[PDB]
């Protein structure tokens, strides 16, 4: 079976490169650092689909990734989530939070209309993940 | 010596311990609402556990996540480490229903939280106990 991102993820999303279980995603909107975890299982939707191998593998992705993004943006706190209500496909957000964004204290999800990058800044961003994490 | 934080400790049920983590049911019965909360001293972030806890916490979340799927069935779980109000690390794995009071909405915020019927949370407590502790 062949793996693909789902339409929706990949519409709102820059693809920055890919982890052994998970493509790793930087979210459009430039309101929070905010990237996703796709786990390159075909038809995966909850954690518990993935193969016992594949769930342990997950969660060193998402501790080294979410370490990575902590120390880049020395943000307050951390969110992860997997919530997937209206897209099927199993992602887990990674966001860095801080105390004077624009959601701040609520969960991002919702909040703000979503912020377009400026092209320097975000490649700055993705040079800094890519070196942390690979 | 490990202890539930006071805010966690006024929201949930203490329904038991696995070998990392409490297990709590949120009192807001618009939802069936777990929390694991890994009873390591000062944790905040999933990163602040050493690699073991972590891999024992992704364990649990796949035992108590699939354990709440078979018992709702839900039509989606939504699990998160948010914590920007409450520092102590703790995981929400949440059953959602197309039917329910936030539907397609993460949960966070959405609604005042609902009492719980005695009957009807300890019949979901004894029920998630039989499915998690044999």
């Amino acid at each position: 079976p062949a793996w693909s991102l789902h339409s929706r993820l990949k519409e709102d999303t820059i693809d920055i490169g890919d982890l052994p279980l998970s493509k790793v995603l930087v979210i459009k909107d430039a309101n929070y650092p905010w990237l996703l975890l796709v786990p390159r299982r075909p038809d995966a939707v909850e954690i518990i689909d993935l193969d016992e191998v594949q769930q342990a593998q997950l969660m060193t992705e998402i501790s080294r990734v979410s370490r990575a993004l902590k120390e880049i943006t020395k943000c307050d706190k951390l969110n992860i989530a997997a919530l997937g209500n209206l897209v099927p496909q199993l992602h887990v957000h990674i966001i860095a939070r801080r105390t004077g964004d624009a959601a701040w204290p609520r969960p991002v999800w919702g909040v703000m209309q979503p912020l377009a990058h400026d092209a320097t800044e975000v490649q700055n961003f993705i040079s800094a993940l890519r070196r942390k994490i690979w």
